């Protein structure tokens, strides 16, 4: 890996905003890795989180936010179209109302805005991945 | 311009960053145009700068910082290769000893540290140019 894992980028986060991670699964899919990207509001890992984004690989997507230390509701989606063993592209696009999420080019959901996304002043990557690059693009 | 300039980019910058500017000179080289770019300690325009980068297109680059309120020994280079007209890529790496300025994938100078990069809290790019792009990667 390029960089260390869990990786904790202080970040500054606007609408058009545009965060690129690239990396590597470290485990096959029938090894059951994951991926976990939080949007953190502080560098402490207990503040509160504006979106938190977690692949089980080959499986299902939880998101959620945390709001005075509290997970609210849970969302999720089936549609994963990471591949087995072979290098990923997660962009993460902050428009006015949500987070736009891309995984390998293709849009997977739309997380939406319950705090603004100016408060986010850390990102977090973490878990089963060797990592590539991380981006923050305007 | 995709961006306001003058662009102001609240960053954390280590060893391994790499700021990535896009963007388009907004008069032709007969008519001077400049483009700046400033490594600020802080947000406020007066705060101390890392690294201070001057373009006088088709001319010179001239580079400094500013220590104390103070501007230091200037640094100046006549290897300017941009393009009348065209839209230039400007990357300024985050080595552990300097800042190493590629113009258009060409290295034309290194900037010795005289603060750790670590102190850059804003980037801010400005002058004479219309912008399509800022990243900050590592
Ligand atoms: O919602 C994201 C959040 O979930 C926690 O795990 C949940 C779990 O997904 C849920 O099925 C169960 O009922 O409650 C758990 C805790 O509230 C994770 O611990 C946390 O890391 C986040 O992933
Ligand atoms: O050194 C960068 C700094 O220079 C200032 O202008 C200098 C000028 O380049 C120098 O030739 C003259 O002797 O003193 C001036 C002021 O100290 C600019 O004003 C400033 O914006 C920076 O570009």
């Amino acid at each position: 890996s390029s960089l260390p894992v869990p990786y904790k980028l202080p970040v500054s986060l606007s609408v058009g905003s545009c965060v690129i991670i690239k990396g590597t699964p470290i485990h096959s899919f029938i090894n059951g890795p994951q991926l976990q990207v939080d949007f953190y509001t502080d560098m402490d890992e207990d503040s509160d989180i504006a979106f938190h984004f977690r692949v089980r690989f080959g499986n299902h997507v939880v998101m959620n936010r945390r709001e005075f230390g509290i997970w609210m509701l849970e969302e999720t989606t089936d549609y994963v179209p990471f591949e087995d063993g072979k290098q990923f592209e997660l962009c993460i696009y902050v428009h006015y109302n949500e987070y736009e999420i891309k995984v390998n080019g293709i849009r997977i959901y739309g997380f939406v805005h319950r705090i603004p996304p100016s408060f986010v002043k850390m990102v977090q990557v973490s878990r089963d991945i060797s990592l590539t690059s991380v981006c923050v693009c305007n």
